[PDB]
């Protein structure tokens, strides 16, 4: 039997440096985790011990910290090249800076193949990008070969900025003929590496004949066999076994997100490329693993430009930005309005004739707003200033919520009003009126929302059975601040852009801001 | 006696081409007026006939039409040079593109002196601008000399974009010592040429000892002796005689605006430079005066780049821009909101610690909105598109109105509601609620306005005795659409930027717009 060790990462999201346990800024170095210098140590150890190793990434290196803001993917090519990745699939966030921001910094500079079988280009773009990403690559591994076939979320156009010259095909439709072709070329060991989420990964394992292993991402899915090593709760066993339509057992793996874990799967193959066995587990990259000194020194050299950028003017405010708890946990606050307006601006994506934009609505817990910004520093706003407002290292995510769910969220917003608690919601594209004289759970007396399926945006009453797209912090999507109804009732969740980065981009675009308090939230 | 002919223009405001009677686009060429080619003909005729002629401009050549949008003052230097102006005073609108947009295109390229005695620079700007404008110039005229001393509105910082490195001094304070100095230099014939308005011009004539003649501007003041030649109603005789504090009779002149008239004043001086007599009248530049063919051919060559620019993309909309009468004469319309938001953005000026901005409020007659813009031309918005929305060649002016006046305007807005009449007001920085079941004059049931004297903009009830700054069309400032209360009760009026140009700049800054209908106007 021929044994292959698959090492894999996904959704690293710009965590070049080691992190806290929750993947935010490292504060207590002795308890920090992940980062590329530590990953290097572990990958190097494994490659000393195991003859046949592939190191794969299932996409979404782009977006997540100031590294991406400043280096715009140059850091991804540089550090993934230093770690000698063997292949990467395109994720949705690889399109955040458009096609041009993918071609240059990543596709031209990577020393490994970049894969996606389900993305096609037309017009001049097709000639410009031809061969810079591939449907698959056949890689030599010892005396054998392994085909790796890529895929990317069909939903990328709603979740990034790929432009109108790329088409994202159904994954299974695109993958089957490539896997078929590899069979005709005597490639009997096939890994599907891609970025569509655990649910699609299981359908691929089930339906794509000839796929031996699925290495996925996008859904930040933690899988584990045994007692978990940290705070992440497993969604299932590692690997997750799918029984394929042709009767095979196909392992499906993912490795959470943020470079906290290294995925590690050992596969035994027979001489015909059938999987005989698969086992493994992600490896927690905790402080017991040293950071590689050479990689760490290069990280610290690249950090200089980050420190320089963090104090540069992004733009100006002519108004006090009231991020005080005394405002933002009690009433509409102009910092809340600014951040929600930045969230909606970030989620402007290419529109059908069926909507002016796919999403119009925003909610933001006032407890997530951690500082005001004073306008009397000649109006300057810096990244450092925004990092005081938004210090948790979160994202602004896209969810789909029934109106009934959102009305329950707005009741939760004021259920214990008057105690300076974090759950009070700031808004965009929503007008709410509370009557605090009513019983908790019955305080919302008007709730109007900005239409999407309309040529002129206007407000209509919220409908209980309608499903709304809403931009909100990951903290709330995950049921933080007691918003269990959001976690338990949401119909869709996709992780979005770094919180600070969303606001910094909007302020840079606007150049001079003057957000008002304007009656998005009223009390009767 | 030594006779001087003073020819003068003021507030030409980018009317390079001949105009309609109302100074808008020329439609019936046989009835058109003004323009630089016609002015050239008349000035050339006068210079053949009169030995001692000065041609003066009292400022505000900048701003008014697409000429200024595209050529940014190069057209002013070029055509004023072709007409051989002898001197120009700086107006407020010469600062619309900042100090840099004055130095380059106008101060460096003009072949005549540019004057202002009451503007001082500090820091590096002082060295950069030194001598590029002057307090005064002594000009040879035949065998004599005439001193011309300039001045500019002290209010320029509220009415343009001069920046924080220029100080505008009290006119009379600055002028007196310059006029004194010219006396010590044996210059006994002194013209004050400047841009502060008729009321300040009369104070200058009264109080500045040694000024023989005041040639003014800014207030678009029409003065005439006799039966007026066109639709402009004279504010007084031409010249307007002020009795000075030293007992002299000092003529004060102005020549309306928009190049419609050439001011023409004949002064007789004795050998000591005392005015013995003054007489004249502005000359209506009507179609009986031919356009100079050489100037007209140069105008038509410069027009090519205007035509090219008029169809270029300024920016995009992802929403239908509803400028329909069925919306904008009956309820809040998103085109109205866009134009009002552009008006407020245009009037962001350098703020004290006493206000976030000096003005927060906007009203716009819905009858002044003349077209929608469809978003389905790939979202493109062109100048040509904006010219269909705003076809009247007006300005967005700054006024000061008591709250009582503004409440009366909002009653007038709905006095005969339901007939698709033009007076219905679109708004910015104002939230109004009507109850149309009430009697005309008593339909406004809530009227809240955005604060200025506040660090966080928020809405407060309108106060009847408070004076508010409001941006509004010149048509309304002048009492159009039956808004006689605005004309009759306003405390201040200053002419602002060209309507199309205000909106085009805002759309270019924003790049992608999506104005909503959001409850600025409601009905109970
Ligand atoms: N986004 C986000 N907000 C958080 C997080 N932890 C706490 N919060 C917010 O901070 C509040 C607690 O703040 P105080 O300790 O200041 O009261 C919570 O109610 C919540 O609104 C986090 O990890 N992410
Ligand atoms: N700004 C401005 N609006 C005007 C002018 N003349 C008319 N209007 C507007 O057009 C309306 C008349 O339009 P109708 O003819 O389309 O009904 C007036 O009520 C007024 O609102 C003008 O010279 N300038
Ligand atoms: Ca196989
Ligand atoms: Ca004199
Ligand atoms: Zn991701
Ligand atoms: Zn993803
Ligand atoms: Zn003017
Ligand atoms: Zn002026």
């Amino acid at each position: 039997p021929w044994e292959l060790t698959i090492l894999h990462t996904n959704d690293v999201h710009s965590r070049l440096e080691q992190t806290s346990e929750d993947s935010s800024k490292c504060v207590d170095a002795s308890r920090c985790m992940g980062g590329v210098a530590r990953l290097f140590t572990k990958v190097q150890q494994i490659r000393r011990a195991e003859p046949n190793v592939l190191l794969l990434d299932a996409g979404d290196q782009y977006q997540g910290t100031i590294w991406f803001t400043v280096y715009k993917g140059a850091e991804v090519a540089h550090f993934m090249n230093a770690l000698r990745y063997d292949a990467m699939a395109l994720g949705n966030h690889e399109f955040d800076n458009g096609v041009e921001g993918l071609i240059e910094p990543l596709l031209k500079e990577a020393k490994f193949p970049i894969l996606s079988a389900n993305i096609s280009a037309s017009g001049p773009l097709a000639s410009q990008i031809s061969g810079l990403y591939l449907p698959y690559k056949v890689l030599p591994v010892g005396d054998e070969v392994v085909g790796i076939v890529g895929y990317t979320s069909k939903e990328t156009p709603f979740l990034s900025n790929p432009g109108t010259n790329l088409v994202f095909e159904d994954e299974i439709t695109a993958l089957q003929p490539e896997v078929d072709k590899l069979k005709t070329l005597n490639v009997n060991k096939i890994i599907a590496l891609g970025h569509s989420g655990f649910e699609m990964d299981k359908l691929i394992a089930q339906k794509v004949r000839g796929v031996d292993v699925v290495v996925g991402g996008h859904s930040n899915t933690f899988l584990y066999t045994g007692n978990p090593p940290s705070k992440e709760v497993p969604a299932g066993k590692y690997p997750f076994i799918v029984t394929s339509d042709d009767g095979r057992k196909v392992p499906v793996v993912q490795a959470y997100a943020f470079g906290k874990y290294l995925g590690y799967l050992k596969i035994e193959f027979d001489e015909r490329g059938n999987v005989i066995s698969s086992h493994g587990n992600p490896i927690l990259l905790d402080s017991s693993i040293p950071e590689d000194p050479s990689i760490k020194a290069d990280i610290n050299k690249w950090r200089i430009k980050l420190d320089d950028y963090s104090t540069q003017e992004l733009g100006k405010t002519i108004v006090y930005l009231d991020g005080s708890s005394q405002s933002c946990r009690f009433r509409e606050c102009n910092m809340g309005n600014l951040i929600c307006d930045a969230m909606i601006n970030n989620n402007l994506r290419h529109a059908d004739e069926m909507f002016w934009n796919h999403v119009s609505m925003c909610i933001l817990n006032g407890g997530g707003i951690r500082s005001p910004i004073d306008e009397r520093n000649d109006g300057t706003i810096t990244w450092e200033n925004l990092a005081a407002v938004l210090p948790f290292g979160g994202t602004f995510d896209l969810v789909q919520l029934k109106g009934s769910t959102l009305k329950k969220a707005f009741e939760h917003s004021v259920h214990r009003y008057g105690q300076s608690t974090g759950e009070f919601l700031q808004v965009g594209g929503i007008h709410v009126v509370y009557d605090l004289s009513r019983k908790p759970g019955d305080r919302v007396v008007k709730l109007d929302v900005l239409c999407t399926s309309c040529r002129v945006p206007s407000y209509d009453p919220l409908k209980m059975d309608e499903v709304y797209k809403v931009i909100l912090p990951n903290f709330l999507a995950n049921g933080g601040d007691g918003f269990q109804m959001i976690k338990d009732e949401l119909l869709r969740h996709d992780s979005g852009d770094q919180d600070i980065n969303v606001v910094s981009t909007y302020i840079s675009k606007m150049k001079v801001i003057y957000p008002a308090v304007e009656g998005r939230i009223k009390f009767s």
